[PDB]
């Protein structure tokens, strides 16, 4: 039976939430494709069912987005900050219920989930602000009597394909952004997170509604692949945002140059802490622990490699199999609770075998490497000594929490093996050696695009279109 | 036989050029792929020839550039614009000889050869005040004895291939730009316009060289298509930049795509004026006359489509014909002539497949429309009236001056029209009428990236790479 | 009888306001100064007292919060905007009373007053987004090893000292964009509006307590000219705002000088609308009359002077007169009011002297001129013609509804006259020549800080002290 | 008799001057005011005279500039950068006999004589890029159909006042930025540097005219304190850019703040020096060194208090004057020169008054101190320790090379002496501490415009004014 129609979860009506919910929304709420049932996956349980969209209903949601478009591009700049920061009022009233949806159908614990919320709301006071710093210079032209002027536009139509690991916050950063700048949205996000995506729209469309704007400047269209490839291959989508693997990602890109459209791509990474020998143990630690598995390694940023120096390589393991240990687990959504299940049964079976083929690649698991006897999708946190840098199954973006340990003896080998990987998305170092410090951050040092020490605003411009604009007034 | 071994043709010696050439540039010169020659185009005789890349030579040349970028990036910026200085001024002491050789290899007027010399000698200049302006803020962490760096950093090698019609300014740009970022270059350009890369490459080279600085930071390997596709598919090549027509500008954009590299792609788009009823027909008749026919027909740029109100149309057209009537077309070194000879034989072909074309489609020639009965490339300044707005042959782009002619009724018309083409690169409206231009400017209006009106700086950021560094000091 | 007491104004208590009240606070509450009895100008009774800042009260407070400041500079920066985020939302909390407060003391419209609270909200929601934004660049020095550093840092304490005109808003822009900047602030307001000055500050005070803050971060001493010297004469005082009248702005400007202090001063200026002979005149009356008599012609804004092409004259000023006369004057808490009474009763007799003094210099009253004979500041919006444009009453800003009006002839005459005038705050044409709208903004046009045409984000900035930092870390 | 009509000397005729020279320019040469006689302060002799503006000379010359004013503000910036890069070729022209005579006339060795040539020419040729960088963004209105423009417009007429320490480089840095913007100039140099400004300017007018533009654009007017207290007081100047001594500038800013006019001030500062326990003496010591007696202690950024800490203090002294003791001592214009004499005889007095005060206020002179006994005005370079922190003499800037040493304990208590300190331009400190390195820069640290560790682009905005333009177009 239906969580939803179990007393317990009674608080899931405060979202607006049914039994079986519209998956579409663009000024009305439809749905005429395939329904779908996501489950808890703390107890594999169904929680509900959201009706996808159609084909047809994709249709007439692009062309009623761009209707919508010819309204909303004409209301000034901060009038449309304003609404996004109404709706950042609106999930604010929302945020226990909202984020503890959070928590029962995607399984992050409950202060990630209340925090990602939190997260959107921070972004829409953000662009409050912003909303009034959108524009272009007027330059000096080299002829006179001329004008010269850099004019910047809406793209028009943003769709906007997001990932089950952060299933409200990266919409939310596209969506207030694209807003201020005179987009319009349409949104498919991960159909295991659908009811989170139901509750979020809904929450919109009332802000919307409320203020006599048509609902399709924030349109919804629930569904899987042939929904995502649909908005890849359309024209009249302008710029499309995507989040997440980096093979659909590439093929994504690939089909949105083919259109000469926009794309925002943003693509898995391997993350790397990399502990030298004059490190703050007592800063690396906890650092590596909460970096491994944070919302139970699911995370884009998620550590997976950590490079130790051999002074200290056995100690911090050590350290790091106590602090394991002490790790709490449960149903995300109960306070207590430090350490969620995986999302999905199929990450389970991922899990396993990653950790049997680092043990056929001579890896050593020296702690965990088992899944939980317990409803869900529950494993081990791990940890994986004993492999070579090079190993294959380490470089491979498993979002399970197995961290992979490897040992290095000066600057030069371990540099030399991280600048070896390729989708690299976050880089950590431990030291006190300043001028070390430097040479990481600088042109020889790591590629990636997130580069921290010691630990673990022309954004508006990626969401319009530029021009050149010279007026002859003589 | 050669023009360079003929006695009057000695000034070329003045830029290093020789019977037979190389093509390849790394620090030192060589070159085992084809040879190919050059041809005048006033007068179809071959200029001298130039050794091209073989598949080792482009090999050796790219080790050898990222071998240098390790010393180039540990120079500071200011230190790179003063290099970036002294280039253009090794330019200013060509400016004569490099015009001369740009006339007669690519075959545009003296005035307009040494002025493209004289643009890449201005971004010289300008890039030296730029050079002490690049970087990035130090943001207010939200978390006490943390600092947020915005870190900007050189790609690397960045790979820039170039169209015959810009053979040495947009080089140019890239090259300077690339420079004071800390880049390291490597240039393909036109294989008819072999001998100007050349000659530009020995100018540059003599300034790293005299720098004790090693010569791949500009490096050159002279080829055609195989030599691009290896840029394009080559890992080792940060950035690619590309100039030239949009079929084979998908091709390279789609191959830096697959691996996940960064391109920077400058494509063909038509050109059209728009004169309404309003309009100041003394400004647009010129206007009309010298954005067809400039650099004859054979700019990025050019007007090819030119929209006139009902009103005005017949009266629009008599005076373009009597105007086209006193266009002088001749010699390069001609002082007297507005424009010379098509690039190559291929194009006056192409010139005359159009006219047929265009008469084919139900086109009138009012003007022109024939080879012109001399030595070289030369052909008529022609006008096509009749042809309906969708007219296949007048969307084409035929590098040529040809001008195809449009009548309309009401601004929703032409509108529509213009943006019912995509690859559009410049729009330029004639009125009077301030709530038009608005409406064109503004988000409704033209979807064209350069907008004109009654007429026909972070820059750098495309070449570097941006990091977020998080320091963690507390 | 004081109004506090009496039942229908109990609301005040929402305020945290009383019979009798502490006009200064540090972090507590005292003043023992000179009272101070401020009057309902709709009535001429009095509301409340407020007990104002002694010498000993001014020391205390300035020694507390440069204190409050080593405690609040260690705050970073988007910690400090959320502090101003709550303060937004505390004043939201209490708008329709706290604008009914600036209603009943300064005597503006209560749309007004409700209005001058949400501009506060406003700068309060803008400066969240601000905070995130505040910082320099790290530049590339020329010398290799040296990084060289914009850093910003607070200036230290900045007193503020507003006019009784806009008694919350100009103190809200300082104060906010003071706070997130790390600054401390001293706010000494209009003696005549103190009660409003206590109001806010009891609600900010509020904020600072909450957050474990000392309030002297928001100090307030009110009082009268010999607190403001102080102010002015203070070395503790990094940083002095200052707004209002130009004699003693001036003063102002002078002490801070003679103690190398900083100063931001807002003047007075005279604010004259132009109609040229190609105006709308359906825009130029009803501009000219909301921008004469807004705010009963007591904004710093307000339009005093009006000029009008000899052939449109006649027409506009009988237009004027006939829209002049349905102009609804009345209590503040009247919805149907287009503006209340002057803030004093000084006003009254200042309105008196200059209708006077127009007379006498040769103007003519084609409307208004009278005091109402009603309780209370109420006078008739006033026109006044046949002046000419030299003659001094006109050059004189007084704060009540009396509009001169010039004619003339030609616009080199009309620019003139408006660019002999030292003082000019903003400057109105009305016209559809787009020549003659770019002269007027461009390099010989107008001088003042505000130009409007057919219509009568670095600023953190002002608030900052900029070093530059080099470190050699070779 | 004069140094110019001696045949050794006659490579000043290569910049046009002559026994006699005019000292006023504005497109014509002249001056009726007094004739002045500058001399050569490394051997007392006179080298030639100038003819300094009068009173009618000044008025004339400003309504000149104000003329010119009208032609230059219509020519576009990027033109003007044009013109400011072709001064900064002619100064190349001209940078070993201009450098000369500033080691000549001024005194400073000669590699600091050309340096200050080459550093006005790379001035001018950063002024070339920024001058294509000026304008404002067009900012979102809160209503439809408005546009927000944030405009800058040219101040005007920019007065320069400089000082005689840097006679060329302060001014140019002031005229380019002052020419880019559009602005024209009138410069009042130094009295006793009165050949520099007429050999600087000759070289200027000759650009202009070359140009067929009005020479008053950069207008000279030679003279003492009446011209310069006319400028102050001119309601026609309207930026007002001074370069002196802090008694001098304060009455300067007094002046013009009494006008309502716009100053720009660089005044004079203490510089100190801090090197605490863990510096490297191999750095503080020849850091020091060159700091405190480079241009003989006449840069303003000169080094004139030491802070060490008492466990290196006397090393630290001892190497010091070691180091001293190896200053090569000559002319000037001498290439093996490494030490010149005293602006003026002057300079030498106040030099022997400083020295036996601070013997009177209990310091000991442990190097130097004495006057040379050799032609000129040179002095010994010269330490004094023993001094306490709170001495009057060591707070007195005064212009030659006398070093006070201090000693201190802890960190606390030299902070707190140095932020006692009102004036401070500069702040040097050696240590290896990075925490306390932080703590200097951050806001509880020094209060210096610079600071520098382990070592001794909006500047435009300065040099013109901002409208906030509001267009009505709906």
């Amino acid at each position: 039976t239906l969580l939803i129609n179990q007393p317990q979860y009674a608080w899931l009506k405060e979202l607006g939430l049914r039994e079986e919910n519209e998956g579409v929304y663009n000024g009305s709420w439809g749905g005429r494709g395939e329904v779908i049932t996501t489950y808890c996956p703390a107890n594999n349980e169904p929680i509900a069912r959201v009706r996808q969209a159609s084909v047809a209903d994709y249709e007439e949601t692009v062309k009623k987005a761009r209707e919508a478009w010819k309204i909303w591009a004409d209301i000034p700049a901060p009038k449309r900050g304003e609404i996004v920061r109404q709706i950042g009022d609106a999930l604010r009233e929302k945020i226990q219920v909202l984020g503890s949806l959070v928590s029962l159908e995607m399984g992050k614990i409950l202060v990630e989930g209340v925090g990602e919320v939190q997260e959107y709301v921070d972004i829409c006071d953000y662009a409050v602000g912003l909303s009034r710093m959108i524009g272009g210079p007027i330059l000096p032209s080299e002829r006179s009597g001329h004008a010269l002027i850099e004019q910047w536009n809406p793209v028009g139509l943003v769709g906007i394909i997001t990932a089950f690991n952060f299933p409200v916050a990266v919409y939310g950063w596209n969506n207030a952004i694209a807003m201020i700048c005179g987009n319009v949205c349409l949104w498919k996000g991960a159909p295991t997170t659908s009811l989170i995506s139901v509750a979020v729209t809904k929450i919109i469309a009332k802000v919307l509604e409320d203020n006599k704007l048509p609902g399709a400047i924030c349109s919804l269209t629930c569904g899987g692949a042939d929904i995502g490839t649909a908005m890849a291959k359309d024209e009249r989508v302008n710029l499309l945002s995507f989040t997440g693997s980096t093979q659909v990602g590439k093929q994504v890109g690939l089909m949105v140059q083919e259109r000469f459209g926009r794309s925002l791509l943003e693509l898995g990474g391997n993350n790397a802490i990399i502990a030298f020998e004059d490190a703050d143990l007592s800063l690396v630690v906890p650092s590596a622990l909460f970096a491994a598995v944070g919302t139970a390694g699911q995370r884009c940023t998620t550590a997976r490699r950590l490079f130790i120096h051999e002074s200290i390589h056995d100690e911090v393991v050590n350290r790091l199999k106590k602090a394991y240990a002490q790790i709490r687990v449960g149903n995300p959504w109960d306070p207590n609770v430090l350490y969620g299940p995986l999302h999905t049964k199929q990450a389970v079976s991922m899990f396993l075998g990653a950790v049997e083929e680092a043990k056929k690649e001579g890896g050593t698991v020296v702690y965990g490497g088992k899944v939980m006897d317990r409803p869900g999708n529950y494993v081990e946190p791990t940890i994986v000594t004993g492999l070579g840098h090079d190993a294959s199954i380490a470089h491979t973006e498993t979002f399970a929490p197995i961290l992979y340990v490897f040992k290095f003896k000066n600057e030069e080998e371990v540099f030399a093996w991280n600048n070896e990987v390729k989708q690299g998305l976050s880089s950590s170092i431990f030291t006190k050696d300043l001028g070390r410090i430097f040479r990481w951050l600088g042109p020889k040092g790591s590629d990636c695009g997130i580069v921290n020490v010691n630990i673990p605003s022309d954004a508006w411009k990626q969401y319009m279109r530029r021009s050149t604009c010279t007026i002859n007034y003589s």
